[PDB]
């Protein structure tokens, strides 16, 4: 029984901070930049959705135009990264910077330069970027002119970008990732994910399930394409998926919940299935076949899947679902959870499930047997800052904490393959869900409302301390 | 929503029945044949553990010494299975008829012999055996010279054994297993599933799940160095690993008790991991550290392993279990599991689950990706025989119906891919774990008490008319 108090983490371990481009750079035209996804969502709330306008419509507020300004900042953020220590920073390269409508012949330089200016400045203070191509930021012409991921010919425009950026930052990046949560469309009837994933709004009429397996099958095969182009490129790249790993439990040992949870993990990380074995499950094959979709499935892209499987599994930590038997063996995220009893929630609904973390790292390592890397963990929750303009988030220092104990368990006792670890918005940004800034996940308070307004300023909240001092430490004072 | 009534399994689906040789043959001096660990072990009940002596004691009864005389009537039971349409017969080759002692030079020419006979008995009515090599009945020369598979000895015995046998029967088996129910060891109190499994019976002051643990090990590598021997002597053997597959359930969504559930599994199943992917699971070899076993395990060992995985997955099912969280994440089968309240049991206390054997081959098929064959099924249960000579065994046809299901559910909606289905005990047989005759499995009930007594006669169950028709039809009116 001996104690993990004074073991570190392994050598060479990543930690870092993650952010996507959409949620902090703003800048959102600026250097030729063209419209995206992100662009054309507004601000809502917890009760309210968030509205996805056709294009920018006059007098609403967009959150993601502006964001935090990092376009402009990053020097300073940066600098601020590099004083809590980070080995890594892990973000998106906005697509819209370099294939403003998606379908040009030729990439944008400014949108090159970019990245180049940020990459170097990460890389002047010891820090290595780790990038994810598609982060929920794709050019809105594509969506319009094509239908989004619901066209084949989104493959080649998603390759033209991928090869791009793969020649260009050869020598600055090891850690890619080809799709941001590519499960998250698990839940069809979700207008969020379907526009942030695949580009899809939805038409009336359409059978929602089935294009999401469509689009999600064309990522699938430009993911595996990747993979492969990336080795060509730089057989030193590791390219890894990126899938939202929220585990799921059977309510009670009732066979019947027990099989009903089995093939709700079965659905939503099905996705993993194809990035990591080369093949579709067969129990879903048998499923497009007995709900008829008649996708567009040749051998060509099977070939193409089999060949490019990944290197590692990113991917994000927040919550745990629960499910009971609902008599018909078919998962619908949208309708079939039942919160867990035994376990709180954040102010945004979400479960605070730490020991599902070590479930989910022991079951991804049994199922697939490839490195994993957390590029994502953390508690979004309203901070106040007082009067002398400290944040004493000691609630997410604690969230933080009892995930960072059952990671180090799964490490050090399970032997489970780690590459590194990222929390998620570590400085304050705009949040996904509903585009507020108030949902704050940082260790860098940003003085900006959810209307928009403040200062911009940053400050260091009492959890930048901690993180720095866990870095320093390689982990090794968390029991 | 389409009904599975009038679907057929795959052509070529394996039906036929199940046995082993020290359960039914008797004849246990017969043909020089030498005494094995089942031979020394008396009968009990659901109370009273059978009692495991040093070699044969005067007076007391041993029931697999004469068993149900199938050495000698085999040729009537073989005209009984060929009636119900069995496509295979699926046995064991007795350890002590062809290796008396274990360590011989040469085999026994007189067991060879017997099992061309009953080999060549089955083919003749169109019903292939599929064998398997050690079923609980090793010879007791091996447990007393050397301390059975404590000894890394065994692993060359097991393969002068199993050369002999792939290279006589190479024309006539197609389908072998290597180790009966390896994983029935998981519970390492359990006196029955140390000498079964391994040839160990407790000395004292040993570390009973340390030397459990090496014992399997040093019979995973001779699996390993099996299954690479047999495909060299005929490259179209398919060579599968057998497991006991109780799956385990957690009692509650509590994030506690799933990663139990988790843990119970990992721990029954490592065997299957090491027999499929090749290797030790990493959270294993920590517990070995951890644990301070300091196993005898080497580098050509590993190399043995990782080259001898098996062709297929070769199961019992039987039953489910469920677990709650103790407080310490290690499983420990004799203690740590809870009844089930959503279902029933059987009269020896089985939890009857056929949804369970759903999850399960989802569960193996997802982890490994292997063909499957269900070697056991079955319910054991009191028969009552008319006094017009039949037996109503509606329970039996009511339990092994309800299992078909699930088994067609699985193949025909999920996709596994199955080879076979053999229900256990297909006659009735000596019990494993009491040593009963009236423990009955079989569609053929055999007039033979728990004392030994009665007239040995053959009779039909109502059963054998049920079964016979599921073969006739390929499993088509299961619904
Ligand atoms: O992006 C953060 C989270 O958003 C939720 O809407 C999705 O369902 C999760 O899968 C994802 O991890
Ligand atoms: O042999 C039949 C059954 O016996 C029980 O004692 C074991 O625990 C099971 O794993 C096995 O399937």
């Amino acid at each position: 029984a001996m104690t993990i108090k004074g073991r570190a983490f392994p050598e060479g371990f990543l930690w870092g901070g993650a952010v996507a481009a959409h949620q902090l750079e703003g800048g959102y035209k600026e250097g030729g930049k063209g419209l995206s996804t992100a662009d054309i969502m507004t601000l809502g709330t917890n009760e309210r959705p968030r509205e996805i306008t056709d294009g920018v419509v006059a007098g609403k507020y967009y959150p993601n135009h502006q964001a935090i300004d990092f376009y402009h900042r990053y020097p300073e953020d940066i600098e601020l990264f590099a004083e809590m220590g980070f080995k890594c920073f892990r973000t998106s390269i906005a697509w819209t910077r370099i294939f403003p409508n998606g379908d040009e012949s030729e990439p944008n330089e400014a949108g090159l330069q970019f990245y180049d200016d940020l990459f170097d400045e990460c890389l002047k203070n010891g820090i290595q970027p780790v990038v994810t191509l598609a982060h929920f930021e794709m050019p809105y012409h594509l969506v319009k002119q094509y239908g989004g991921w619901r066209n084949r010919k989104l493959i080649q425009f998603y390759l033209n970008f991928a090869k791009v950026c793969f020649e260009r930052y050869r020598d600055k990046v090891t850690y890619w990732m080809t799709f941001n949560e590519i499960n998250n469309q698990t839940n069809f009837e979700s207008d969020g994910a379907m526009l942030t994933d695949s580009g899809i709004i939805h038409q009336p009429g359409e059978n929602r399930e089935r294009w999401m397996y469509q689009a999600a099958h064309y990522e699938l095969v430009a993911s595996a394409a990747a993979v492969q182009l990336g080795h060509q490129i730089n057989p030193d790249f590791q390219i890894g998926c990126m899938i939202a790993m929220c585990p799921i439990y059977p309510l009670t040992a009732a066979p019947a919940d027990v099989l009903f949870a089995q093939r709700a993990m079965q659905t939503r990380f099905y996705f993993a299935d194809v990035h990591c074995n080369g093949t579709y499950p067969q129990w879903l094959r048998n499923r497009f076949e007995s709900e008829h979709f008649n996708l567009d499935i040749t051998a060509e892209d099977l070939k193409i899947l089999q060949a490019g499987t990944v290197d590692y599994i990113g991917f994000s930590y927040y919550m745990s679902f629960t499910v009971k038997d609902t008599g018909k063996l078919a998962y619908n995220e949208e309708h079939d959870l039942v919160k867990n009893p035994y376990v709180k929630a954040s102010d945004w609904g979400w479960q605070v499930d730490p020991v599902g973390l070590r479930y989910a790292m022991n079951w991804f390592t049994d199922r697939y047997h490839l490195p994993l890397f957390i590029v994502e963990n953390g508690l979004g929750a309203i901070d106040k800052k007082t009067a002398d303009n400290q944040i004493h988030d000691d609630y997410r220092i604690d969230y933080l904490t009892d995930h960072l104990r059952q990671i180090k368990l799964a490490v050090l006792e399970d032997g489970v393959d780690l590459i590194g670890y990222t929390p998620w918005g570590c400085i304050d940004l705009v949040a996904a869900s509903t585009g507020q800034m108030s949902k704050r996940y940082g260790f860098i308070y940003v003085d900006e409302n959810d209307d928009g307004s403040g200062s911009l300023k940053r400050y260091k909240k009492d959890s930048f301390t901690w993180f720095q001092h866990v870095i320093a430490t390689n982990g090794a004072e968390i029991e």
